[PDB]
């Protein structure tokens, strides 16, 4: 917890260096992949995502979504967006603090806290909402390099993904005050546009897993239900990606994240 809050300092100086340090003594430089991701980053607001909804392999592991990212990147050239599973009132989720979540390990990862930090219109719109259901906002991160890999080692060679950034409902704060079929429908609406944005800018190959499952408390069935019944028995994404990874690395005893998929997928 204390070396997540070291790793984060350190890729947060790296990012302002633009350079890093390899294992093998190579000085690896970031400065301009950062900086183009930066400056294609795009903020879209929910009613623009249901323009863009207007108009297939899938494998369940047990992989990180940096892990599972770095092996489809290593199969093919078209770059591969990855869900973000942001936090909706913090850039990065809690990485720079030491928090333990999927959000914070690609803050650490990668360079996608420089592009989130560029857009405070996300941020400052839920703070002023202050509703845990959030919104449909979503950040289109281009070309992230990353550069580490699960056990936090700098990498001799970076990649770049793109990061889909867009908040689960906090089920957590709800509670019981709205009902399953609510959530459900909030989730798939939100889901579908995270599946059109990615579809609107290229992306053939996704990195997904269980959105909203940690500290959220969504439940991992009802959120691998949405994505099926988006990808599966025809529906509207069906057929529309090459690949589809649900990487569930899961903790906790029984690893029940991974089992739901996996039951589902």
């Amino acid at each position: 917890r204390h070396s997540r809050r070291a790793i984060a300092a350190e890729t947060v100086e790296i990012l302002e260096r633009g350079r890093y340090t390899a294992p093998s003594g190579r000085v690896v430089p970031i400065a301009d992949h950062v900086a183009q991701a930066v400056r294609g980053t795009r903020l879209y607001r929910p009613e623009k995502l249901a323009v863009l909804l207007e108009g297939t392999r899938i494998e369940v592991t047990e992989e990180t979504t940096l892990a599972a990212a770095r092996r489809l990147t290593g199969a093919a050239g078209d770059q591969v967006a990855c869900l973000n599973f942001a936090s909706a009132e913090h850039p990065g989720g809690g990485f720079l603090s030491g928090a333990h979540a999927q959000e914070a390990g690609l803050a650490r990862s990668s360079g996608l806290y420089a592009s989130l930090r560029a857009v405070p219109q996300f941020y400052a719109f839920h703070h002023r909402q202050r509703d845990p259901l959030y919104s449909d906002h979503l950040i289109y991160s281009p070309g992230v390099p990353v550069f580490r890999d699960d056990a936090g080692r700098l990498l001799e060679e970076p990649y770049r993904v793109a990061f889909l950034t867009s908040p689960a409902p906090n089920r957590r704060a709800i509670g019981d005050l709205r009902t399953v079929e609510e959530i459900g429908r909030v989730l798939r609406g939100r889901a579908a546009k995270v599946l059109a944005a990615a579809r609107h800018h290229g992306h053939r190959r996704l990195v997904l897993g269980a959105w909203g499952c940690g500290v959220f408390g969504n439940d991992p069935a009802q959120v691998a239900e949405t994505f099926a019944g988006l990808l599966l028995d025809g529906g509207p994404f069906a057929g529309r990606f090459a690949h589809v990874v649900f990487a569930v690395w899961d903790t906790a005893p029984g690893a029940p994240r991974h089992a739901a998929f996996a039951r589902r997928f």
